[PDB]
């Protein structure tokens, strides 16, 4: 009973443009992912959310509820074609617009996969722009979120979701029923059908939030929602993420 329907008419309604108003953006680009490694489950998709900043508010570029296909031996790489296949589409319609992006991968499933997952992300990102697109000779310049496991001093490029979920939700609903965030007119999708609305598909899933401690997800398929909210909590300030 959380996100107001007055905001939902607004957040569904207004379609601002980042093709023209790009110069009024922060040149950085947070992006989150939520890998779920099982298949054939209505909440086991993998979320994509990529967000930028205006002066004080936040703005959405692409959402992919990435299911797992059947018969997967190369499954982390497929997730890597998802998220990089998104970032290339954002950077594509935004020529010379962004300085550097920051990919976030959660490791609540395991710390083991996300290392080679983000490594395989930097692999294909490091592949693509040198092939074609434009002459951005290391233009959009990737960095990652490098975290520390509890009890291990070695920094790996991942993100724990331990203490952060409640201030992230409180930040998101702090902004969202105030009409802070918005979704771009040129919001990008690959997995969701170009016929159907992406923003409608988000807003259905946004409508399953819960109380002051927020034990959420009544339901199914929170991954887009949880993805957007961790993405926007990193769209504000926190500890520094860095280069790989």
């Amino acid at each position: 009973p959380v996100l107001t329907k007055s905001a939902g008419e607004r957040f569904l309604l207004y379609r601002p443009s980042t093709t023209t108003n790009s110069g009024l953006m922060a040149p950085d680009l947070y992006v989150y992912v939520d890998p779920a490694f099982t298949a054939n489950t209505r909440a086991s998709g993998t979320g994509v959310a990529v967000v930028g900043r205006y002066r004080d508010d936040y703005i959405i570029f692409a959402l992919e509820h990435f299911f797992l296909r059947a018969l997967t031996g190369s499954a982390p790489a497929d997730i890597a074609r998802c998220v990089v296949h998104s970032l290339t589409q954002v950077l594509a319609l935004h020529p010379g617009a962004f300085r550097g992006v920051r990919v976030a991968v959660e490791g609540n499933s395991s710390q083991d996969s996300a290392v080679a997952i983000a490594t395989h992300v930097h692999t294909e990102m490091h592949r693509l722009l040198a092939s074609e697109g434009a002459d951005a000779g290391s233009g959009p310049e990737l960095l990652f979120y490098h975290c520390e496991p509890p009890g291990s001093a070695v920094l790996y490029p991942f993100f724990l979701l331990n203490k952060q979920k409640t201030p992230a939700f409180e930040h998101f609903i702090k902004k969202f029923n105030s009409g802070g965030v918005m979704a771009s007119q040129e919001i990008v999708s690959a997995t969701v059908r170009l016929q159907t609305d992406p923003v409608e598909y988000l807003l259905e899933q946004l409508n399953n939030l819960t109380e002051t401690v927020s034990p959420n997800t009544d339901g199914a398929s929170d991954d887009l929602m949880v993805a957007v909210i961790m993405a926007i909590y990193l769209a504000a300030q926190a500890g520094p993420p860095h280069t790989f």
